[PDB]
């Protein structure tokens, strides 16, 4: 009898893939696309919503087409899983059905001058303000500030409101919208999250929040969770319904960053998962119990099987300079050419020798928000070297995660059990082993390293019944995908003196302005 | 008349030359010659004394025979100058005429712990104590302290002293005795200011610092000026005589340093030199009176002309990583491999951008004599570039030296006049532009490019009549032999902006111990 199939788009950043899983949990066919990195004044960024829809389309059909080529016999995929980049929103029309503008993306900066003036006149000038209600600061990362941006800014978007015509939603909303025609306008509980929007705990908008910040509750999504019926795929926009053969049900729709949590099974308390892409996102499940932070972290959703089924939360921190770092150092200062070198370099040396190289090129994240810090680089003598640099330069990122994960476990209350890791970086194992000494605990290197991808498909199967249980994937995934584990062999008292100097260097950081 | 000729031995550090100087103060013949640089312990680097007599005398005999052969009109050497690595004491007994040891070097280390010693016991912890006589710090450079330490150290001259055999001197004195035949026991103004025993403002030995510091005054030589009859060549060594053919007379004697200053024509009070090898040596004429640092510089002796004619006195201020910088961006860190690239690397991008470098590898000197600093970098963003870097490390050099003439003319009660360059780094056009839009004045490059050599001919050649006077000897300059100038090009709101940032960096370069 047949295999079953289960399919995710991983709407990212940069391209647009989807994956067809099957039930052992491979993936078996894939196929990618790029869309444009839309840079109009320094620090924006947007991307084209049809741009992403047709690549997704695209990869669907594509990756489809060569499954069916290796086995002919793939009648059709059982469900579809979302999962995207967070907090980049896209406004489109209810009956056009199309984008009013560009989407401005996570990481764009013209909410800056809204972000001020929220603060002040909402807030009481409390960053944190909101953080009891939705679990973030006010920052120019979240929804509700391109959300209003939109509305202050775009006269397509100015006049869709007031002819009560304005959808707003996240990239899994706009996806799901469009894949079933207009017929679907929800969001999932992780996505949500980050509308600055939602209340965390009752996990329902905030009639408050909206009203406050005047956003029409009617242009909201209806949400949802991460693993149940979302909608139907009837479109034909690249084949898609058509290489389907059927009506196949999109039954995922989960955050990116959760999403690499869920597929990382980091299903209890106290598990975490840091993805080293071009920067770093650490997530660590709390459990049932939601949790709020000293720190500056952000508290958010981890997860929702199902309706009324448990909801787990957990708390979040980043880095905005590793994949970034090694990569400005070839680059920008040619200390090495081939990818490899980077290991090779920083393992020939027993260590800093005192240098530490802080790599806050856009200001430290985390634990210290600062943003006046920058790149810098002290305690060199003329015995200093690239490979000295690039080893410190993997030190510091190291270091930074010690630092979250410090914050992290205080005001989670928990240990940090094991920390499940993902993206290019992941594959140095210099840096896995300084990290896992620094930290204390067995650090996991999943081998089918598309994790991502899997917790949007995971969802899809959970809801389809391609897996049955949590404990069922957990054994599939033991059974059929490898873990490499890489253990601490830290000697506590160079932790201490490691750290000292961290401590230090930090200080000489502060620049800008 | 016939065409004149006037020779000049040029003692460094690591090789010795000798010049042949024309009338018109080309170089017209020249031969090098190096010498071992013996490393006992670490930190200790002695000369054998012997071996450098050598190598001037078989100097002298190459160049003369060279030319010889393409100069027809070349007769004989009217007289012969005399320059030095400055502060390398030798011990020599009388009777053997031999060295009783090899020489310490000016930047040998194993004088560390008399100097802190003497600090301690001869001033309560002042280092500049005797600052006001000598114009210097206790330091381990100077020849009092070099002297102490073989008296201390070495039977040998322990012994001799007993006698009234012992003679002491920095490499003029021992290059002139011995090339005398032993018939002449001489030091000149500049090099006797590099001992810790003459008193600047007498220029004689004084007596307290002897008897304080217990080296006897009868080991010591006359003080005369940098220009009059020291002596006469009476030796064969390597058929030195046989060369010259005539009675060739020493009228020239005269430390690298100021030698640079007198070549340089930096004979107005205002005018500095500045020599650009691996590190830094600047100094100003100050005029007819000594004048003391209270800014962290030396107070040295510039020349004086004729014996009893006018003595013109110096600040001295050094760096260390300036050559030694370029070459570590180069060999340690990969940013470019050829030299030329250095310069066009850095011409490529319009400014720093923000970032500063300060290469304290070693520590600051200057006038902020920190050797807690490190080497630093602060200010980097992803936009950061090694061209950046190379460019901030010129940027570096130039605002060092900016803070070593300002701390100059605060002491001097004057301002910078002119500023002459040489040693290597001279060649990099853009840093000498950077150099001139920061000091606000004309930088002056000769092509003549041995202006270390010249100022010992040209001591020589006016006590021998070869030029009558500083003004003939500046005229035949500028006739004869090409100088290129740099002016300033930059403007006052960018010159204030780029000394903010650099004092900024200076509060962050502090790290070692």
């Amino acid at each position: 009898f047949t295999m079953k199939y289960v399919g995710s788009i991983d709407q990212g950043t940069t391209s647009t893939r989807f994956i067809i899983f099957d039930e052992r949990q491979r993936p078996v066919s894939v196929h990618q696309v790029p869309h444009t990195q839309h840079t109009p004044h320094p620090g924006w960024l947007e991307h084209d919503p049809m741009e992403i829809f047709r690549s997704a389309c695209k990869c669907m059909s594509v990756a489809i087409a060569k499954l069916r080529q290796k086995d002919a016999s793939f009648r059709k995929i059982e469900a579809i899983g979302i999962t995207n980049q967070r907090e980049t929103t896209v406004a489109w029309d209810r009956v056009t059905k199309e984008p009013l503008c560009y989407a401005p993306v996570w990481n764009d900066l013209r909410t800056y001058d809204i972000t001020k003036k929220v603060t002040a006149e909402l807030g009481g000038g409390d960053s944190m303000f909101a953080s009891k209600i939705t679990g973030l600061p006010v920052s120019t990362y979240f929804a509700a500030f391109k959300m209003r941006w939109m509305l202050e800014n775009v006269p397509a978007v100015a006049d869709a409101c007031r002819r009560g015509t304005l959808c707003f939603g996240t990239i899994d909303t706009w996806l799901m919208y469009k894949l079933s025609g207009g017929k679907a306008f929800v969001t999932d509980v992780t996505n949500a999250s980050r509308t600055f929007l939602m209340d965390l705990r009752t996990r329902k908008w905030s009639p408050e929040l909206c009203e406050k910040l005047k956003i029409p509750m009617e242009t909201l999504p209806e949400i949802r969770s991460n693993s149940e019926l979302f909608g139907y795929v009837e479109t034909d926009e690249c084949g898609v319904a058509a290489a389907l053969n059927e009506r196949t049900p999109i039954m995922g729709s989960i955050g990116d960053q959760q999403s690499a949590l869920f597929g990382n099974m980091c299903f209890e308390k106290g598990e975490a998962k840091n993805t080293y892409g071009t920067g770093c996102f650490l997530l660590m499940n709390v459990g049932e119990e939601a949790r709020f932070s000293k720190h500056g972290l952000l508290s958010t959703v981890g997860f929702q099987v199902g309706r009324d089924g448990p909801c787990y939360y957990a708390l979040e921190g980043a880095i905005a300079c590793a994949g970034a770092t090694v990569e400005w150092m070839r680059r920008n200062m040619n200390l090495f050419s081939h990818i490899t070198e980077c290991e090779k370099l920083a393992r020939s040396v027993p260590g800093t020798q005192g240098i530490v190289f802080v790599p806050a090129f856009s200001g430290l994240l985390a634990p210290y928000w600062d943003p006046s810090a920058r790149g810098t680089i002290v305690g060199m003598t003329l015995k200093t070297t690239r490979a000295h640099v690039i080893r410190a330069a993997l030190q510091a990122i190291a270091l930074q995660l010690n630092d979250v994960v410090g914050s992290m476990k205080r005001d989670a209350g928990l240990n940090l059990s094991s920390l499940r890791v993902d993206g290019g970086l992941s594959k140095n194992g210099l840096l896995m082993e300084i990290q896992a000494s620094l930290l204390g605990v067995d650090i996991l290197v999943p081998s089918m390293h598309e994790t991502t991808a899997l917790g949007a498909a995971l969802c899809a199967g959970l809801a389809a019944g391609v897996w049955t249980s949590l404990e069922e994937v957990k054994a599939v995934s033991r059974r059929e995908n490898s873990w490499k584990t890489v253990s601490p062999s830290g000697s506590a008292m160079e932790r201490e003196a490691m750290i000292a100097e961290w401590r230090e260097a930090l200080k000489r950081t502060k620049w800008a302005k």
